[PDB]
């Protein structure tokens, strides 16, 4: 049983334009179904009428992938950096990037009157997730077997920004994935940096 489905940190307020961090992509185990995501985004926790996302998921084979979503894809290695951007121009439109930092590889992609859902731009989030896996319509999602991985993957150089000025973490929620009443990750922040390691 998953309980909290989310890591890391998160932080309220208004008007949020970018957030950005460069985290390092871990090793995963656990077998071929077992997998993890570290992305970071906008909006998502107080305002659930949309979510602007980038990150990468790792998976317990050994295998990568990177993704965006308001579409998957860049090749990703085990030790790789990799630097993640969402920027909200408006509720309605944004972008989403991630470079690779460490083969030179680079994506984005634009969004503009988008109109299944807009961004209230109320919160900044860097995350560690035991994501779900939907089919058959959409009457069946289940949470993915949350795999083992290491080292911690660590967002540095946060970065978040309001109406133009920059917003420490500081202040900003802590969450830990929890499955059967265990935490399983520990998550913490410290200046620009959230670090979150497996437990
Ligand atoms: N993962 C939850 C959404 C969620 C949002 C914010 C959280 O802090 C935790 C969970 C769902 O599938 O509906």
């Amino acid at each position: 049983t998953v309980e909290s489905n989310w890591g890391g940190a998160i932080l309220i307020g208004s008007d949020f334009d970018t957030v950005s961090a460069t985290a390092n992509v871990p090793s995963a185990s656990g077998g071929s179904s077992a997998a993890g995501t570290a992305w970071v985004g906008i909006d998502g926790d107080t305002c659930q009428t949309a979510i602007l996302q980038t990150g990468f998921d790792w998976y317990g084979d050994g295998t990568y992938d990177a993704w965006y979503e308001w579409e998957v894809s860049i090749t990703i290695s085990e030790g790789d950096s990799i630097q993640m951007s969402v920027t909200a121009t408006s509720d309605t439109s944004g972008s989403a990037t991630l470079e690779n930092l460490t083969t030179g590889q680079k994506v984005s992609k634009s969004f503009s009157n988008e109109s299944s859902g807009s961004l209230c731009r109320t919160n900044a989030e860097f995350i560690i997730e035991d994501f779900e896996e939907c089919n058959s319509n959409g009457s069946d999602c289940e949470f993915v077997p949350f795999a083992s991985f290491s080292p911690a993957v660590e967002f540095t150089d946060c970065s978040v920004t309001s109406d133009g000025e920059s917003v420490s973490l500081d202040d900003a929620q802590i969450t830990q994935v929890i499955i059967n009443n265990q935490d399983v990750t520990d998550c913490s922040v410290s200046g620009t940096t959230v670090s979150c390691s497996y437990v």
